[PDB]
């Protein structure tokens, strides 16, 4: 499990970027959220998180708010 923490979201539609120190933004989709509640994330939020990769590239999936 990566750390990061999120570059920006747009909650309406719900995706964002989590931003990692010395690597790529990994595009976060509002579906990677865990936990219970409106799946949303805040700028500047800790999260903790994996990234999936199949044929449309890498985004975030598992995350959770640190
Ligand atoms: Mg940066
Ligand atoms: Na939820």
């Amino acid at each position: 499990m990566l750390e990061g923490k999120v570059k920006w979201f747009n909650s309406e539609k719900g995706f964002g970027f989590i931003e990692v120190e010395g690597q790529d933004d990994v595009f976060v989709h509002f579906s990677a959220i865990q936990g219970e509640g409106f799946k949303t994330l805040e700028e500047g939020q800790a999260v903790s998180f994996e990234i999936v990769e199949g044929n449309r590239g890498p985004q975030a999936a598992n995350v959770t708010k640190e």
